[PDB]
């Protein structure tokens, strides 16, 4: 107690013995990521350059930040992954969940990376991109609060776990739709397609978040989690109205922050609690 | 001094940015473990099984025990990844390969323990074998050797690099060998085929401890490791002509022993060093 009484997290001398699994619902996701194993190299980028130059500056400009952004916020994920969850966790089968998500992660990054490469050549250009954690304001916010969980010594897993599915399911829930906007405008293929792949991904991986949540005999309080969801959703709201607003694309402002708040209100429930802003879904693409 | 001098082991700021790739060695050993890429179900056990009731009985009890001790040594090894190679090296390109390192030792316990499933039923029998580190004392010597490793809080990552090297390298070399034995004699192809497939992946995990070695500044001596390597060998051969006798599957155990100190010399090559016992490959199907 606490930590005595959570099977998630006490003693398992078994941990690094695979079979037999015990856990059938945490191991088919982690079936379910490994079937779905892709490569950086799959995704044809052949066609994209063409329609890149077509764009509007703008449109070149939000896109390449949202890029910036995911590469930088998945080192982010990963990271915690490497130094927390996988090292806390104690069953067998979140860890095999937790280490392929992990590879996916690098891939991800990798993804994006490939993506800044192939679309801008100039090197001073990348390089402000694949800083951006350092260079970017827009980035900052969302930066710091997923640094914060990390190295936040006193909270729970339960607590982390939903701080992470935050980041991974309302952070990057506005860059994802901004994306499904673009293939609605029939625009580069590679990216959409890619943005297909990781945005599944990022799905599972709040999935297994809530998962784990639900595993955890000690929960925080809705009010708490309501607390870091909502948080989540301002700064998420702000990234997308303020600091690189979606109207460079052609989005409805109003709506995109709808569309935020149905997200987290879809994983409050998804997190076993009710509704926070009762709002519904204004992308029919989503 | 002790380490801020170490290019794999120092503060790395950019540790979680993928890009750009400078350790172009090192990543390419990466992208050649990625594409690479099988899962367990990739690999048909269906056709083994009147193999395997044609066998004498200690020879399946042989091959039950080479089994349960890669299942047991892969949980290990994995623990040692995920405990301190992930966490104490700091360079990205080296983490994405022990990222996806750890992913593809969770699909060789898993290979391992589905070969278990599938030859053995009795499930008296199947726990006996997946709880092989208390049960068997021919894997103690083995597994207590390398979790010795990761236990040691004074050695340096140069000697631990190297314990590890023969773990993957040593430990399981006369086993591999014995199921390459099995498929000169036309035996089980989905043992065989499977182990083909494990054996590539370890020899390039042995490849990149050794590339890793190479990238240090404050190397071991040439007399430390040769101290390493040799316990490994006489470790190994007790295990293949005493705890576990390759005679069992009609192998010879002089030979055998021959072949362990050729892998040996083998790797004190690989690792920048002279050769120990200057003896020939005995098996020509190695
Ligand atoms: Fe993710
Ligand atoms: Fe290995
Ligand atoms: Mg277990
Ligand atoms: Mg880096």
């Amino acid at each position: 107690m606490g930590v005595e009484d959570e099977p998630l997290l006490r003693e398992n001398p078994r941990r690094f013995v695979i079979f037999p699994i015990e856990y059938h619902d945490i191991w088919q996701m982690y079936k379910k990521a490994e079937a779905s194993f892709w490569t950086a190299e799959q995704v044809d980028l052949s066609k994209d350059i063409q329609h890149w130059e077509s764009l509007k500056p703008e449109e070149r400009y939000f896109i390449s930040h949202v890029l910036a952004f995911f590469a930088a916020s998945d080192g982010i994920v990963n990271e915690n992954l490497v130094e927390r969850f996988s090292q806390e966790v104690q069953i067998t089968e979140a860890r095999c969940f937790y280490g392929f998500q992990i590879a996916m992660e690098n891939i991800h990054s990798e993804m994006y990376s490939l993506l800044i490469d192939t679309y801008i050549k100039d090197p001073k250009e990348r390089e402000f991109l694949f800083n951006a954690i350092e260079t970017m304001p827009c980035v900052k916010k969302k930066a710091d609060w997923a640094l914060r969980w990390i190295g936040d010594k006193e909270a729970t897993y339960g607590e982390r776990v939903v701080a992470f599915a935050a980041v991974e399911g309302i952070f990057f829930s506005g860059s994802f739709a901004s994306i499904f906007w673009l293939k609605k405008r029939g625009l580069m293929p590679g990216l959409t397609f890619s943005n297909e792949l990781i945005s599944r991904d990022e799905g599972l991986h709040c999935d297994f978040a809530c998962l784990m949540f639900k595993h955890l005999v000690h929960k925080p309080s809705e009010e708490r989690v309501r607390e870091i969801i909502i948080n989540a959703v301002r700064i998420e709201q702000e990234f997308l109205t303020e600091a690189l607003p979606v109207k460079l694309i052609g989005m409805n402002c109003t709506l995109m922050k709808q569309y935020i708040e149905f997200v987290a209100d879809r994983l409050m429930l998804e997190l076993g609690f009710s509704k926070v802003f009762r709002v519904e879904n204004p992308f029919d693409f989503m």
